[PDB]
């Protein structure tokens, strides 16, 4: 019944954090002993800021989270007892690959084998292993503390079962699973994030908009619907209906869409034009970029409880 | 220096509070009396909602505000000393261009005659006027009381002056203006909008994911940063500047747009599909869609305050 992240970077401790904030023992694993002690010292700061702002999840004290939340060396020891291991290394194939090996000569038939790949197809990363039945990507959104997405890419031998209870244990612990039926490149947020960016970019190309008011259209616009909201919902309710949004404006959909240009090829002219107005927002170094992600995470934070107050 | 709304529909009550919390008067016209009482009588309505859980724009009060709108039946005496007439009535090309007409022969050449409208091009509308200078569209989204996007739309003769005055008095009144440098087909956010909706619409035809799960993937996911933050600063954020993200991802961000398929007919079996889904969660009846709305309202409502906040 109990929780092993293996690999101790971002993405590791965010999920320690929120197996902890359910309830879970977490086992934090890394080839790296250095790191895996920073890691505890890192969670302990960012558990301990979220509990000053009131922002920690779940019903338990920051200090019963921590608790359950420790470190081990040993793989082998590792896997003992554990329901699901959650994979955090690199987006390196290689590298998955090799975990997942290790990890298949030692488990048992019934813990699920996750990996957090952002990328990386579940028919590269698990076939041929002995328990590929129990392999899936479940890959979570930065900053996973506060945006609840969790894209669940199985495999094709991935059993149903793995699914489901992989699906019940995210929302267990207050995630928001999706079931991705079939792989593919990009999954689903990645090929709508593409969809958009792709037009934008034409947009700013064209001079039909600076790049600056691009985002405020979205910002300060689309976007805010869309926080609450998806796109099909969303024409659902701007119109009597989906029927009616279709009857009223497919005609205009395939009229824009037909006009799209083609594949940009994110280069040249135009990223300068689009990098030089992002750095006048945003300067591109460490200390403006930081901070500016600080400012984001913190509304998503805000964001999160408004959603869940709703 | 007051404000003259034409139209007393939802669009047109919506301004006339935008106009009002910022101090301006206003005044209300519309050819039915019948529905310029109405008007004023839903106006009153909201005012004291908004009151009553502090959301009302500006510092004034909501007395004040109410007291700043007011009704006119005489267009000629309407434009009295008026500055800014936002034109209010249905999406017909034929009665825009009717009522732009009247109050070309009427006005000075000073006031901006500004259209709302969400689709027709400014060459369709003011093309022939003799204050063809002063034409300009700005259209809000609904809820604009929420919402604080506004497109504005040249006409290829509007003068600089015309949208430079047009984008001081939106920002003025709290609104967040973006100035599309040449009119097109969906102006900014539509094609935004129908970029999301085609590739959606095919993941879902594809069996990719469910139409709920689909949209959960912006609601929980994407959504949640594009309520701060627009796409192309989302990609600086998100690796260390935009020449950064480019870099790292250009090369699967033309992979995956290269993969997407044809523009949707938005009809038979995937409408069907969407359609069903989408009642599941909100019945396509007046009751239930408007009660969704409500829901959606007060989201954004209260988005809206925490937007300011940051």
């Amino acid at each position: 019944g109990d929780v092993l992240i293996v690999g101790s970077g971002l993405v590791g401790r965010s999920w320690a954090m929120l197996f902890a904030s359910g309830g879970f023992r977490v086992k934090l694993y890394d080839i790296e002993p250095r790191q895996i002690t920073g890691a505890l010292e890192n969670i302990r700061k960012e558990m301990k800021s979220l509990q000053q702002s009131g922002s920690l999840k779940g019903s338990l004290s920051a200090e019963e989270q921590l608790s359950l939340i420790s470190s081990c060396t040993n793989l082998a020891e590792a896997v003992e007892g554990v329901v699901h291991i959650q994979e955090c290394v690199p987006e390196n194939l290689d590298l998955k690959r090799k975990i997942f090996a290790q990890l298949d000569s030692i488990v048992d038939d019934r813990v699920v084998l996750s990996s957090s790949s952002s990328c990386l197809l579940p028919s590269k990363l698990f076939t041929g292993l002995a328990h590929v039945k129990q392999c899936i990507v479940a890959h979570p959104v930065n900053p996973p503390y506060y945006i609840p997405l969790v894209e669940l890419v199985p495999h094709p031998e991935t059993s149903p079962a793995t699914v489901d209870r992989t699906h019940a244990l995210m929302r267990k612990i207050g995630q928001s699973p999706v079931r991705v039926l079939k792989e593919i490149d990009g999954f689903v947020l990645n090929r709508l994030q593409y969809a958009i960016i792709s037009e934008a970019w034409r947009l700013v190309e064209e001079g039909i908009v600076s790049p600056s008011d691009l985002d405020l259209v979205m910002s300060d616009g689309l976007g805010m619907r869309y926080a609450f909201i998806g796109p099909l919902e969303t024409m659902h309710l701007n119109a009597e209906g989906m029927l009616s949004y279709c009857d009223r404006y497919s005609e205009g959909m395939k009229r824009v869409l037909k006009s799209f240009g083609s594949i940009p090829e994110f280069s040249g002219a135009t990223v300068e034009k689009v990098n030089q107005a992002m750095c006048k927002k945003v300067p591109a170094d460490p200390e403006h970029l930081a901070a500016r992600r600080e400012w984001r995470d913190e509304c998503l934070k805000r964001l999160a409880k408004l959603k869940r107050q709703m």
